[PDB]
């Protein structure tokens, strides 16, 4: 089946619980790979120790970028960026995980969890799972977060790996 994931999450060095999280492997099989592998840090990097950098309140959760750490820098495990895999799956809802970009075909390490729909992201950021466990950490997360995405409480994930 499709990877389960997690992300422990701390803000100002408390911890807020966990976000575990199903990658679609079935639809975006090299997309979930990469986040996969960057959860479990197999290839000796990863999203341990990252953080949560711009967070948007009725928006999304944006994290990832673990080699700058302000939202210009993160890679994945084939290279610095890969392709846009497809747009199959849709911004629905609440609890969506999409990969941010810089364009087309920029794929790195960055990702977001969206708090609401995000319609107008369809065919342009490719979505690659959801939140199964964890929405009441997510809200927290977006609490902290501010309309020009700066947060007000240092968000990071302290742990991160597979559960199955
Ligand atoms: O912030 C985003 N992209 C800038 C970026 C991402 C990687 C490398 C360099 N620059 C980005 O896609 N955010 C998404 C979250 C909600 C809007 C879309």
């Amino acid at each position: 089946g499709n990877p389960l994931v997690y992300l422990d999450v701390d803000a100002n060095g408390k911890p807020l619980g966990r976000v575990v999280l199903e990658l679609k492997a079935d639809v975006v099989p090299k997309t979930a790979e990469n986040f996969r592998a960057l959860c479990t840090g197999e290839k000796g990097f990863g999203y341990k120790g990252s953080t949560f950098h711009r967070v948007i309140p009725s928006f999304m959760c944006q994290a990832g970028d673990f080699t700058n750490h302000n939202g210009t820098g993160g890679k994945s495990i084939y290279g610095s960026r890969f392709p846009d895999e497809n747009f199959t799956l849709k911004h629905v809802g609440p609890g969506v995980l999409s990969m941010a970009n810089a364009g087309p075909n920029t794929n790195g390490s960055q990702f977001f969890i969206c708090t609401i729909k995000t319609d107008w992201l369809d065919g342009k950021h490719v979505v690659f799972g959801h939140v199964i466990e964890g929405m009441d950490v997510v809200k927290k997360i977006e609490s902290f977060g501010s309309k020009s995405g700066r947060t007000s409480k240092k968000i990071v994930i302290t742990d991160c790996g597979q559960l199955s």
